[PDB]
């Protein structure tokens, strides 16, 4: 599913990401924009053999099982395919664990490089939320 921007904002809000670990909704929308372009089906292989999955590009070395990543820890206790669903529940639940891991949203390199320090509330402008 390719979400619209306000569509995704409403879904993330419904699932409790607005202000989660102190990150306002616009941070999470911005992160999804630059991780996946709001596409839940996005996948990208990494150099270490892991793959990133879904709207927030969550990685198979630590977080989900894809059956082909050695040293996999599966800390979210989910198959990585669950992160590609049109239903963002699994992605949100796992993102909540990731952002709680100690480095906050710096865990998402696209957030650090394209969102952090910017006017992230622009990502929710116009939306009825």
């Amino acid at each position: 599913k390719v979400f619209g921007r306000c569509e995704l904002a409403a879904a993330m809000k419904r699932h409790g990401l607005d202000n989660y670990r102190g990150y306002s909704l616009g941070n999470w929308v911005c992160a999804a924009k630059f991780e996946s372009n709001f596409n839940t089906q996005a996948t990208n292989r990494n150099t270490d053999g892991s793959t990133d999955y879904g709207i927030l590009q969550i990685n198979s070395r630590w977080w989900c099982n894809d059956g082909r990543t050695p040293g996999s820890r599966n800390l979210c206790n989910i198959p990585c395919s669950a992160l590609l669903s049109s239903d963002i529940t699994a992605s949100v639940n796992c993102a909540k664990k990731i952002v709680s891991d100690g480095n906050g949203m710096n865990a998402w390199v696209a957030w650090r490089n394209r969102c952090k320090g910017t006017d992230v509330q622009a990502w929710i402008r116009g939306c009825r939320l």
